[PDB]
């Protein structure tokens, strides 16, 4: 399985980085190729600042250990007003770009990252105009032609269709930028009741995720407006959504939903078995549903004359036991539950 | 993959059973084909006695609305002394089958259970003699001509070597025997230290089972041994041990080892992705380990530039950043960590 630098890439070099929202104390520099200090803003004048500097110059610092490490500060995000504005003219371009180069000096950053989100939409409540789109080429154009070639530039947006047609100019903007950071996520931040309970960052199609939205769609929507496919970063989610409403951090996960006292879950795919490790430790062997129906399989496949249990007493729900009859009596309907619970490669 | 019985046993309708130990109320007749109370025990006088016979009569009342449920008694359990004296001589062997033929008519059972752990060993602390395995064969010998051949007769035995050379000859119960019920479970009962800290009930071999002990060795030893495949019963655990000390009964496993305040960890094979249900419901999206190895790959296969994270301050521990790291820069190094932690088909 395990795929090791397709032998069609000797050249592309792929790259892992994260955005950094608030303390960078936590950063790992060893993880990671670049990190992406969120955010700068816009004011009502127009200027770029960075309302919280202590946190950006702590992160340039981790350069000291691996000057290799590429500082991006992101200008903007949901929400983030002034864009549209700051597109609309030669004047505004010209001043916005100028900007971005004064602070890449100031700081040393390795260069910037643009969140306008989303040129030619008010949905996160900014300014749009129709011109938004053509404009943005132009914005991105002034700021290339300031801070040159040898620092990085890149645009966070979607791979939908809406982005493709109404918010940028995916063939235009393609040459001009190093990397176009496709926020592959948040797909039910939109959403309330029914068709908020589905997934929010699905890699394929599936029942439970919104019709269209798919990772893979924007991908290949991206790649066939004229996005180069080396120049499209992947975005993964740290956290966990239901609808418009709920949000965890994957922290708050690790601590209120998933491992229970700490206990956690392992499975031996040669011993066909469950079992917990805590503390670095084997910990608890027992049967699950999954080691049952392949038990159950091997008294099918085997000729044996059935199963039994030790004992009915310790499963007084009669979790096990359905799992065991249902094994032997309907195993389709057995396997079909399992399918919608056990992660396959 | 799912086998709906085996084209070479369009003969054998393979059975579903538990051992009831203790309060039977919470027995779902539905989902067997056979109960077995446990236990009758021998008295100093080598008379058969129910500790509990209100049990015994509730369960033999399940029999009302499923008429075709088989009632079976077992006699002894781990530790159950009086076997090696019963089976000695014709006089021991004559009265131990007509006590048995008694509380078959007595309580209108279907059959017998034999549990003597072990003929030949003294490990449970009962008396052993070195005549115990010849002297086996000719106790269900006479338990047999009483009870007729209309009447369920079993025996609770391993697979393990020791057993099939020093226990019973396997080729001379089989044509007495309806089942052999095979306690495939318990491998670690014996084990403190590390040896302890292995797998109890492996279907196969691995490094976390111990040197010999697997499912599979055991239905193989007694099938090259002369038993019937049709007349094994694969015996399941409902609980959890950890060498001789700690066993847990599922349901304690339920309430303290597995599922996180009821929260119940999905996945969708189609989508890719995790995913979280409480009450009936879809409760939370995000990405764990393996979602970010799948997502990585697609990263790899697809030529694309890198992957990012939105943000590093959601995963202060940076257990998802070493995942997205491991899965762009070392991929060999994380499927290995995945295939000892997600469950394969």
């Amino acid at each position: 399985n395990p795929i090791v630098e397709n032998a069609n890439c000797p050249d592309i070099n792929p790259i892992v980085a994260e955005y950094v929202l608030g303390n960078p104390t936590n950063v790992d520099a060893q993880l990671l190729d670049a990190v992406i200090f969120a955010f700068a803003e816009i004011d009502q004048s127009g200027n770029l600042f960075i309302p919280y500097p202590r946190f950006l110059n702590q992160l340039l610092a981790l350069k000291g250990e691996k000057p290799s490490l590429k500082v991006i500060v992101a200008i903007g995000g949901w929400g983030a007003e002034g864009f549209s504005d700051a597109a609309l003219t030669p004047t505004s371009r010209y001043n916005f770009a100028r900007q971005v180069n004064q602070m890449i000096n100031e700081y040393a950053l390795d260069g910037i990252d643009i969140d306008w989100e989303y040129p030619g939409s008010s949905a996160s409540g900014i300014t749009s105009r129709p011109q938004d789109r053509e404009n943005f080429t132009l914005l991105l154009t002034a700021i290339r032609d300031v801070i040159g070639d040898d620092k990085w530039l890149s645009v966070a947006g979607t791979g939908d269709r809406g982005y493709i047609n109404s918010s940028a100019e995916i063939d235009k903007i393609a040459p001009i930028i190093d990397y176009f950071n496709l926020m592959s996520y948040d797909f039910t931040a939109g959403e309330t009741g029914p068709n908020g309970r589905k997934h929010q960052a699905n890699l394929f199609d599936s029942d439970l995720s919104l019709p269209g939205y798919s990772v893979d769609a924007m991908v290949r929507n991206l790649e066939n407006a004229g996005m180069p496919s080396e120049k499209i970063l992947l975005g993964i989610p740290f956290y966990g959504r239901l609808g418009a409403t709920i949000t965890r951090t994957y922290d708050e996960l690790r601590r209120d939903y998933i491992n229970k006292n700490g206990y956690e879950y392992r499975f031996d795919n040669t011993a066909q078995v469950p079992y917990l490790v805590k503390d670095g430790d084997f910990a608890m062997s027992y049967d699950d549903a999954l080691s049952i129906f392949l038990k159950t399989q091997y008294v099918l496949r085997n000729c044996l004359g059935g199963v039994f249990s030790w004992t009915s007493t310790y499963d007084q729900a009669n979790i096990l036991a359905r799992t065991m009859s249902i094994g032997i009596n309907d195993p389709e309907v057995l396997k079909e539950e399992l399918e919608g619970i056990y992660g396959q490669f």
